[PDB]
């Protein structure tokens, strides 16, 4: 399936106050698609961005697997609790806006969780023929952007998710 | 109907040619959405760009009959002559690349012609859940853009279409 | 090592407010070690109390895997999310004020997080003549009770720990 | 010194027995720690139980010098005849089953002889970290209960000692 729901029960303004909190501590980067890392690796000297990526150069997931510890004791650390899966290379990623992607594949799929978002968001799955929009409804949305797709923002406001890794 | 096409036998690249030389004496105006009127009101002072204008200021599209004189001697002029309809309010709308619009709906339905596209250039019909490619192969192509929808331009070149209006 | 010691950097102060709350809803069972089941098994038609036993004939912990959904925006359900295994037949154990046990070895060590405790609280190892005292200090104490011990409360309060089966 | 013991060639059995008849005509008193005088002060109108009370009610052990005149020709008689220093205030002390009490100080040490015991009557010592076990094999055990101490039963018959008071 292109997408799948599982319940976390998160509560959607209770995280989005708590996602717009810790922006105004550590602030996205890039354009376009702005990102902030949420799971560095060990040790880390980077912890809030090395896991932002963009480049065409993919790179593995696999280090990325400690949640930062000042999430610990805010809500959006509660998101990371009730996964039932262990993430990696988590991030916020937020499309700006009047923004859009290539039509293209990702090499592996991530789970979505809509924190801040509009109607003028959606999926774009181009043979499948599906036009999707996830919901900031507190709940984790599988989407498979392995399939041919692009994502855009036609809203004024960013479109802010948090994208799972897993494995 | 939602798209239709009218076989109008037009040639890609002169169109394209004529397009891009047409627009280097009179270019484009706006961001995100870059446009120019290929018609104007009778005795228009501005008649390049009065038909550019955002809808709060246009009562009726049916006012801009007039394709511009300087077009008589040129392939756009033919293309006008081909139109199966009478055209009004004609424009060279580009999309910028990685820019889409808000979902929404226009007040009258549109017939596009593509001048430069890509495979990242779409329509999406939120309702209808349909996606639809614009290609620049000569051919007319109506769009319903009454119904709910966005465009968007996931590459990196403009998306030029001349978009004529009709009653 | 008898004990070892894991920092949850739980608070104290709210841990013992939360367990406190949680009691006054699921009161404790039994007399001399009183009892309440964190973990139930799937589908639990008892999930409160049928992890609670004491008979002489031990039963294995392995089902009871469930944290109690109500558990899980109360400050109790942190400590679970920050443990650093999966924990089985977690239970409230309170020692009654001027009790003990009889000096015996347990088939399985346990974790310890004490909730209310005093300096009349202790674990006694007879042969390794050690007496040891867990603090109510919001972290998590290894304690291997497959060591030939007792333990006792001589205080008038209830002597509450959470205790934690692994694997 | 912490504890020493005197080999004071005592029987068991008919320690054990003497007890078991003298308190079937002078039952203990209280509960957790059940008790009866062996000695009164001069005087007193309620020898087998005065010396019993609480410390609040007790100026000196000294006051309480004088062996009841009905064990003169008991087992117990020889016992108090054996004894290599002067004993005052002597009591029988029995230990409930399951029974500790709180860790603290006595002000003044004491010579144990243990009745009837078993493995799970041990005596703690906090500071010193050391757990003792007071046979009933006729010896007398001196305990220096002014360190910080408890002591506990986790059988499930009560621990009858013998404690004697002395300078
Ligand atoms: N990780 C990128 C994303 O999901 O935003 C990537 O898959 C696509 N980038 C598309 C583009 O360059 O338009
Ligand atoms: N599960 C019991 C406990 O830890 O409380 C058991 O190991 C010992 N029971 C001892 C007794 O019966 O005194
Ligand atoms: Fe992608
Ligand atoms: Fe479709
Ligand atoms: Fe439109
Ligand atoms: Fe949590
Ligand atoms: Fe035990
Ligand atoms: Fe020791
Ligand atoms: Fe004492």
């Amino acid at each position: 399936a292109l997408t799948s729901r599982t319940e976390l029960d998160i509560d959607p303004d209770k995280l989005r106050e708590s996602v717009v909190e810790l922006l105004e501590r550590h602030p996205l980067v890039f354009e376009g698609t702005r990102q902030l890392a949420l799971q560095h690796r060990p040790e880390a000297t980077d912890p809030w961005y090395e896991g932002c990526q963009r480049q065409s150069l993919i790179s593995s997931d696999s280090d990325f697997t400690e949640v930062h510890g000042e999430l610990r004791d805010t809500y959006l650390g509660e998101v990371f609790d009730r996964l039932p899966f262990k993430p990696i290379r988590t991030r916020i990623m937020a499309l700006d806006p009047k923004y859009c992607y290539s039509v293209h594949r990702d090499l592996t799929p991530r789970y979505h969780l809509a924190v801040t978002t509009s109607e003028h968001a959606r999926f774009v799955f181009i043979e499948h023929d599906k036009v999707l929009h996830i919901p900031a409804d507190g709940d984790l949305y599988y989407v498979d952007t392995r399939q041919l797709h692009s994502a855009f923002n036609g809203g004024d406001d960013m479109r802010i998710h948090i994208v799972f890794g897993t494995d």
